[PDB]
């Protein structure tokens, strides 16, 4: 493609520093397993991909490796096989916009993750954010323009400051797969109403969109994904237009004394001076530990949330057993749907505590309130079917136990995934090395 | 007394600017009936005095007037009548440290509010904060010295920066009136655990303290009171040690062109440049806009919390009708107790969304979670007495309508007060002209 060059090596000894800082995101390679840490999430995502496996983010250099390796994507034995669609690559690779730019957007989205297997191979690279080129920014994904148009703030007409965050908005945002209406499943961002929780909620309701039917409570669910752009705008740095880049891609001096933009997107605190120091007179120990307070305040009210929702789901599990009708459970489901949605959005983004604490907290208030209604309605309903004794929740204090409780063959999935990892990945990169994309 | 001078005119034409900006708090004469504005709060204070009349605060100048006028204090006939005790004066006049210094704490805390009616006549003034003198700062009420000592921060050993804030910590706190063990009916700030919600909750629980038994729920309750200081201390400003004074009583310049210190404790945004502009480069409209947001995030959840607590109460009311045993109800009342305590502490300070909004939105979160547990227990219980349907909640959409549902004779309370207003108060002022305390 004449506009996208996905090979990330071309621009070394050419843009020396920027390639250098970009390659140092491989480095933060810590693979924190988030279910092992909080197994409630296994039961809230009962019935659905995230029940299987969910890790915290690591560096951009692992995007492709990580999408490949994760149980959710599966072990597909051919380009027609596999639970998930092409869309999955969209935010993992600068090969995406190459496919989009030649194939067409319609030709890129059609089929399965496995189809794009061999073609989407380079990790988040230069062409993802730049008009490479040569510097200067670019959106690269047409569906992303659409979402920015949709809230009334296109890229073309933004200030230099504005854009700095939009380039991240490409991926670090809540999405869904449209609508399965023939014409999609494209990646659309639910921002037509638009970006608050709240508005996103009415959007998905109005079109009755359901991410999946919950395995226990048979509730039509929404799943939130990393709403960094949407939560940022809500935070206090957000409203001052302190961009992603100010804190995440700061300007650092070369030894020679050349000032340039750090492309190592990780912790803004490593580069403390250069990030916070720019605008704050306090110390590293102080600002660090303030954010740790927030981190812990969110964490807290977060489990509280989870604890009711887990109790809500199983309490709905028993109602169906006891003989609840479709009509009897509809409102209890709605109430659960919202509560879990508001939980999930509140914390899918790992930096919410750092970005928009207050809002993060606002929405967990909102989630518990709704979990509340859910549970008391159920309370009254289980008694009409004769049960007036609290519902027993089995031991879910471990990933394995949570995954056992839901009837999941974990020793089969991992079995199949190593097969995929050894037999099928070698065949993919092999074909990708031969493409090259050589102009 | 020798250390205290309650007459506030004395030092006019002497510290003229400082008296004139002190008198100017007479200006916020605005009485905002909060019960009118939010009648749920009537139901939550059923049987307690705050259900009669609770108004938003106004000028320090009206401090004495409003403790005279509020229905809470009743209409006493003599020095030994009325529901409330002497303590209520403690934070309304520089006559308190007089009465403490002459009589002793012991001597001052002994008996009824009415008995102090002609003793306490000067409004909140110079001697409350100043070693009069002549300027310089002073604590004045010994129960404060003790509370400050309880948290690790004695006033003597305190920095100039702290003293600014601590002089307000004399009154703008959560307090309570001690045990009643023939040893104190003394004011004490519940800080031995110390200053968190949480810590205060465990303090009160550990000494089995209950401000009153809820009329509807029979729950042993606690009342939260304007904990500006405690809440301020958790907020982002308070951790940078930006003092109450820094925002509320700033430095300013007379027409003379003289740099005194602004004694009109009212609204920071009135002296915006001078207050906020000392540290922030952004604009009044932006900054007001942003606090205005937090107010609305606070308030929304304020209502979510209340609306559950209200149902919680009424539901418990019915467990009682249907013949619940004290044994069955203990687990539920402790839950409400805790649920309401937090709602209350959270929204008890009208400044909270300004000073400590993250924290206020945390505490409320944890309020709901508690009224969740409460309302689900009550559901089951109510079921075990053959109620499988929701407990109807009577029209409480008006201070009037709410107070009537509780059984309150408001026409018989306002009439009693007008005749105290009319026929007991001139007696109180006419003894304080005579008594003078003359120098
Ligand atoms: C892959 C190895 C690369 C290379 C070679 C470059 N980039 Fe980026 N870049 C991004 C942002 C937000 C800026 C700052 C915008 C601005 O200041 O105008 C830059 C800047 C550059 C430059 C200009 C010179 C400089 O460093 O200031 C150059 C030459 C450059 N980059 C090269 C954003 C991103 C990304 C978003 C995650 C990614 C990925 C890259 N850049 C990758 C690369
Ligand atoms: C534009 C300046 C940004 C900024 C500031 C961030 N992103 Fe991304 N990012 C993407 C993916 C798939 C991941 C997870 C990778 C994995 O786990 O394999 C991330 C991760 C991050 C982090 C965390 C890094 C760590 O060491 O823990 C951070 C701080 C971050 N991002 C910020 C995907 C993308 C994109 C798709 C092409 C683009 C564009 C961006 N990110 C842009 C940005
Ligand atoms: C603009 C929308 C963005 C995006 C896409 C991200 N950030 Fe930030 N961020 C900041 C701090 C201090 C943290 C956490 C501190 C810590 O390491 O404990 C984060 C966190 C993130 C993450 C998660 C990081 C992780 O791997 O756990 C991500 C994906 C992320 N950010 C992306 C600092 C800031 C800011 C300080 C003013 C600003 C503004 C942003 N980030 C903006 C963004
Ligand atoms: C020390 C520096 C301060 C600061 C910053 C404030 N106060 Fe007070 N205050 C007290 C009482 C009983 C009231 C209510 C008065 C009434 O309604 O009759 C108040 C009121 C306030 C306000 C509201 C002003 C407005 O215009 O709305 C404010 C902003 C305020 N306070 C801040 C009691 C006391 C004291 C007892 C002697 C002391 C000391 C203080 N307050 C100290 C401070
Ligand atoms: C006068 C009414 C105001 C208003 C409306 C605000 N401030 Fe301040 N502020 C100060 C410091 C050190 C911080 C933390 C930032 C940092 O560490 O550099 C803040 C922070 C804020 C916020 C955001 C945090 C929050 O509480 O939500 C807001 C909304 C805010 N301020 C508004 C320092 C000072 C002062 C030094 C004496 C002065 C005075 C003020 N601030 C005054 C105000
Ligand atoms: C240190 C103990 C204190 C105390 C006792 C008070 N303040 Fe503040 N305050 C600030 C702002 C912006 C508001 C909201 C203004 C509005 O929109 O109405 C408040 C509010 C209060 C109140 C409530 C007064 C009322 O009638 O609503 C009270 C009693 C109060 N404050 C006392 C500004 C600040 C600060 C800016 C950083 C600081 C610090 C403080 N106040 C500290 C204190
Ligand atoms: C942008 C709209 C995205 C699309 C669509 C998908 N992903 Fe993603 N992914 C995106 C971001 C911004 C991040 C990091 C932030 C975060 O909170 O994770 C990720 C991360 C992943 C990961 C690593 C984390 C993990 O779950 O182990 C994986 C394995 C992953 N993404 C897989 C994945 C799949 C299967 C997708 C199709 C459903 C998919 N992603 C889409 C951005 C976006
Ligand atoms: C380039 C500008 C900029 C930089 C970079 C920046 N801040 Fe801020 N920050 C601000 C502004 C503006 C405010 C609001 C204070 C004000 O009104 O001036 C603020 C407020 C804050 C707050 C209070 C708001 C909240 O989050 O609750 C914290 C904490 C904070 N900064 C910490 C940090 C940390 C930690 C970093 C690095 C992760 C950082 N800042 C980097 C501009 C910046
Ligand atoms: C140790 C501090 C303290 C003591 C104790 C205290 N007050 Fe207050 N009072 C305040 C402060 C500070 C305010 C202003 C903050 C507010 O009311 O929100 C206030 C406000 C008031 C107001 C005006 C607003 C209203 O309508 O409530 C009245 C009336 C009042 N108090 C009465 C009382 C009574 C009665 C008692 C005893 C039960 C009492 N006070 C005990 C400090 C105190
Ligand atoms: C609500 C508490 C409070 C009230 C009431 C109060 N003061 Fe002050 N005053 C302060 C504080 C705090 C300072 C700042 C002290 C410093 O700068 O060290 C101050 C400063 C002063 C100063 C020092 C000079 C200056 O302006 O910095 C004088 C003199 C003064 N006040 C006089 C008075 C007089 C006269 C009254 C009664 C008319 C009074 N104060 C009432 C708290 C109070
Ligand atoms: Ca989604
Ligand atoms: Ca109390």
């Amino acid at each position: 493609s004449d506009k996208t060059e996905p090979r990330n090596e071309v621009y070394k000894d050419k843009f020396k520093n920027q390639y250098n800082s970009w390659h140092d995101t491989a480095k933060s390679e810590e693979l924190v397993d988030a279910l092992e840490q909080d197994p409630n999430m296994v039961i809230l995502w009962a019935g659905y991909a995230f029940a299987k496996d969910y890790k915290a983010p690591r560096g951009h250099m692992y995007a492709v490796t990580d999408v490949r390796n994760t149980l959710r994507t599966g072990a597909p034995k051919n380009a027609e096989d596999g639970p998930l669609p092409m869309a999955c690559w969209s935010c993992k690779s600068p090969d995406v916009p190459r496919l989009i730019e030649e194939q067409g957007e319609d030709g890129y989205f059609k089929g399965k993750w496995a189809k794009g297997g061999p073609e989407v191979t380079n990790t988040i690279g230069c062409s993802d954010c730049h008009e490479k080129g040569s510097p200067k920014l670019r959106i690269s994904r047409p569906y992303v323009d659409r979402a920015l148009d949709a809230i009334g703030t296109p890229f073309s007409k933004a200030s230099k400051q504005d854009k700095e965050s939009m380039v991240c908005a490409q991926c670090h945002v809540e999405y869904y797969f449209e609508k399965k209406e023939d014409k999609k499943g494209f990646v659309k961002f639910p921002w037509d109403m638009g970006v608050t929780v709240d508005q996103m909620e009415v959007y998905y309701d109005g079109i009755e969109f359901s991410d999946w039917t919950h395995a226990l409570s048979k509730t039509p669910m929404l799943k939130a994904q990393h709403p960094e752009y949407e939560t940022w705008k809500m935070g206090i740095h957000g409203k001052n237009n302190v961009s992603c880049v100010d804190c995440h891609m700061p300007k650092v001096t070369s030894p020679e004394g050349k000032k340039f933009t750090d492309h190592k997107v990780g912790n803004p605190f490593d580069r403390f001076e250069e990030t916070c120091a720019t605008c704050h007179s306090q110390t590293k120990e102080f600002l660090v530990g303030v954010t740790n307070e927030r981190k812990a305040k969110v964490k807290e009210m977060k489990l509280k949330a989870e604890e009711q929702l887990v109790k809500a789901h199983f309490e709905a599990a028993k109602a169906w057993e006891l003989g609840a009708t479709e009509a009897e459970m509809k409102p209890i489901l709605t109430d659960i749907r919202h509560a879990q949605w508001r939980w999930d959005l509140a914390i899918a983004s790992h930096g919410v505590a750092a970005h928009a604490p207050e809002e993060a907290l606002r929405v967990l208030g909102t989630s518990v309130n709704k979990a509340a209604d859910a549970r008391v309605k159920l309370a009254q309903l289980l008694a009409k079917k004769g049960l007036t004794d609290p519902v027993a929740i089995p031991d879910i204090s471990t990933k394995a136990k949570a995954q056992a409780v839901l009837g999941m063959d974990m020793e089969k999935m991992n079995a199949e995934k190593e097969a995929f990892k050894k037999d099928m990945l070698p065949k993919w990169d092999a074909e990708a090395k031969k493409r090259e994309a050589t102009y």
